[PDB]
């Protein structure tokens, strides 16, 4: 159905891929970013920001900047998860008819309430537009991913977000399953145990998947719903805000612009520290007159976060326990999320699994969208036409008995019918005057083990040395599937035949499959 | 449950049948009679008589001969029916704890009180013993019939009579319904109106039954609780007692033996007059020295009874009115009771219904027991074992799309699963390099109208003329109901497959029944 895209609708970031011309392409947005913040903002002037522009003004507009809608989507107001989450979300969440709604000022002082799926719809519209800019065609169809623990209400609300965004959501698939598909682990023969370690922007999900003869099962899930890359950013932000106040006496926290510039540089520093052992954070015109200039070492980054990093191992032990599996039972480790680039995190996981290397080759921020895009590729095949022709074929070899009780085939099994096949036969003895033609069905080399369909004689064979007379035996299957066997002395025109009908003495479909087992033993 | 008998527990006569070896047998008692008087008597010597022996000494022992217990059974003392009936019953009926009891001398001068159901128990014991003598086995189970107008108390008291007699009364069924069942009217398709005209020994019951798609309803009942064959006997008895006194001056009424012999001959005369137009009543040693010898014509029999005969039509008009039916609305007329053999009665009924013939073939005295015996036959099936095996079958045809958007089946609907089915397919075009296998579910001939389960390709088909390559497509449903579809080029071993799971995109039981409606349109 049309161009089908794969979308990772993430808690903090979303990512869109397309299977095009034999490859998955992860599509950069209009800012050149291959991931887009799951953020929506309303400015005082009534401007609607989605993605990077929404996230890069959160500090100055805390009330009318919406994020983490995925924490609320498909949930009731009195869900204890919702009651926890609203405590630290800076925008207003209210109950309407037992459901949570996000209340914002959309411009001037005009209050609106949005369903979580309406905020997610705006994020999915941005992902759709990103894909449309790249493809230069309208995108109408999508595969959208969700956490394995999402219930039916959460899956349907996610579908509804896509519908509102103008997408036919053909399938909702589990995030860890999408990541496994991205690495082609669905093409494994046998049973494989897959550990998906997904340390994202805002949440940590560990999933134990089994793949067994083409069937994926989510056996166990654990993690921490409030541990992610942004928490490591927060630890570094805290450090540098303290440090700046010590060194200048200036309190950065109440200045939205200063904070936003520091967050920005802190994120780039974190990425650099995945490639090298120190990063310079430099901000010209940082606070009042003065610049910012500090170095962050990897050691300091690790020290500020080591308790958070170490805590990621406990959920892994819990899914192994819940799955009743040993570390040695894990066939594949799949790393998902930006945070799995952190060398300390890679070390902790590898050490936990006694040196086992994880899967490599796909950007961990992009693996879920990649898998969704692969699955989208398969579903666009729904529009193709079946270019197969059914053949009518004879189900079992047909032949006659030759000297020694030998099955001599005239019509091989899987011959297209209707058909006519002939072979030349002769006498076994000098001046032999008669032939007995015994018609057999079956795959076995000796007719004692095949099914006798009928017999007839050819009499009055003129005298000749053995092997000299030429008798043509013809098997024909007509358009009605009736078998006629003719024997003709080519020297005289002397001829006899039998008509064999599917009336009496026909094998059962059971008996046929036992006989078909002995097909392809001899040519 | 064991040998189950059917018993008509009649006001004046009872009848027992058994369904044995494909036929109802109505069982003769030890006197050779297929009906037994509902009579119990206690002689001065303490002998207990039941049936024919009780009835054939009523004249000499009026106080300790009990009959018509069915008029009292399940009723309270102050029921106006009971207060009417005790006026002309010759045995003593008394109140104990608000219920009627029959008080008799059981021998010597020893007074006993019997519940009506205890008298009926003694009659049911005689019917049980009649059936046991015939079957040469103990009879433990029965179907017993009651008037349609019997209330719950009357039905339970009848059940209690059977329990006391050593019978498990499996079902109480209505007399007119039993008669309808005897004539197989329960096997009628559509709605039928049945008029049951039951002119018994002591009571006249008219019932309008509907049979509609296997359900019997008693719509309306009427009749005369005190009009029966014995009243026609009484009219003839009166005539001949007057006639004898005129001709001899002897008053027969006070001589029990003379009266009993006349009753006897009067009953046989009545039966004869249903077959011929005169009957001779001859009694040697009738009264004192002298014999009796008189002829009764049918004309005289009819004349003595014509007012009683004519009165049977009024209840018939009343049930038609109460049922809001026309004479032409009656589909079946069922005659029940000995008295319906009387030609005048048959004439009156046929004339009332403008020449419509009643049901024929069952003795009207035996039709109710016959119906009970049929119903008993069905209930003995309660002891049989279910010799059916549940099949696991595939609910909808499974197949692939062939050229033209054609549904080509691999697994027909109602195929037993697990299963594996194969067909051979080929190319539509010379040197075609690829197949697209589209897996469909449904009964419609074109796949646009069926449910798409999934697609996959088979690539790298070697060059050959169209129709030459042989690609085997296999559908297998495993023990878990998982569908796997394989396509294999038999020339190369090149193979691909899809696993289809009941996770996503599965039809609803609603959608399945709409599709099942189109099953069996094409083979």
């Amino acid at each position: 159905s049309g161009t089908v895209v794969g979308i990772d609708l993430g808690t903090t970031y979303s990512c869109v891929g397309v299977f095009k011309n034999g490859r998955v392409e992860i599509i950069a947005n209009d800012q050149g970013n291959r991931i887009t913040p799951s953020y929506v903002a309303f400015t005082p002037e009534g401007e609607r920001l989605i993605g990077d522009a929404a996230k890069n003004q959160l500090t100055s507009n805390p009330e009318n900047t919406v994020f983490d809608a995925k924490r609320l989507i498909g949930r009731t107001w009195n869900d204890p998860s919702v009651q926890q989450d609203i405590k630290f979300l800076p925008f207003k969440v209210v109950e309407k008819k037992t459901k949570p709604y996000i209340q914002v000022d959309i411009g001037g002082g005009q209050t609106k309430t949005f369903a979580p799926e309406e905020i997610s719809a705006m994020v999915l519209t941005k992902m759709k537009e990103t894909a449309e800019a790249y493809l230069g065609k309208k995108v109408t169809h999508a595969v959208v991913t969700v956490p394995a623990y999402f219930n039916d209400a959460q899956r349907q609300a996610t579908k509804d977000a896509g519908t509102i965004a103008g997408l036919n959501v053909m399938r909702i698939i589990n995030e860890p399953t999408a990541a496994a598909i991205a690495y082609g682990l669905d093409k494994r023969e046998g049973e494989k145990n897959i550990l998906v370690f997904d340390l994202g922007g805002g949440a940590f999900d560990v999933s134990l998947l089994t793949i067994d003869n083409g069937v994926f099962e989510v056996v166990a899930t654990n993690g921490d719903t409030h541990l992610g890359g942004e928490d490591f950013d927060q630890r570094v932000m805290e450090h540098f805000i303290k440090l700046y106040k010590k060194k200048t006496g200036k309190d950065v926290r109440k200045d939205n612009r200063a904070v936003q510039k520091l967050r920005r540089e802190v994120e780039k520093a974190k990425r650099a520290l995945s490639s090298q052992h120190q990063a310079r954070i430099e901000i010209e015109s940082f606070f009042e007159g003065e610049d910012f200039s500090e170095t962050l070492t990897r050691a300091k980054f690790e020290e500020l976060n080591m308790d958070l990093f170490r805590s990621t191992m406990k959920p892994v032990q819990k899914v192994l326990e819940d799955s009743d599996l040993k570390k040695s039972d894990i066939d594949e480790i799949v790393l998902v999320g930006g945070s799995t680039r952190i060398p300390k995190i890679q070390q902790l996981v590898k050490e936990f699994f006694n040196g086992k290397e994880p899967s490599r080759g796909i950007n961990p921020d992009e693996a879920v969208a990649y898998g969704a895009a692969v699955q989208a590729g398969v579903l666009s095949g729904d529009q193709d036409t079946g270019d197969l022709v059914l053949l009518d074929v004879c189900p079992l070899t047909l032949g006659i008995e030759t000297v020694g009780g030998v099955m001599t085939k005239l019509i091989p099994r899987n011959t297209v019918v209707p058909t006519k096949k002939s072979q030349i036969f002769s006498t076994a003895s000098d001046n032999q005057p008669t032939f007995t033609i015994k018609v057999y069905e079956g795959e076995r080399p000796l007719t004692k083990d095949n099914h006798l369909l009928g017999t007839f004689d050819l009499t009055g064979i003129p005298p000749a040395p053995r092997g000299v007379p030429q008798i043509e035996v013809t098997f024909e299957i007509d358009v009605n599937g009736i078998l006629r066997v003719t024997a003709e002395d080519k020297g005289t025109g002397n001829k006899n035949k039998i008509t064999i009908t599917n009336d009496q003495n026909r094998l059962t479909p059971e008996e046929i499959e036992r006989m078909v087992n002995d097909a392809e033993k001899f040519a």
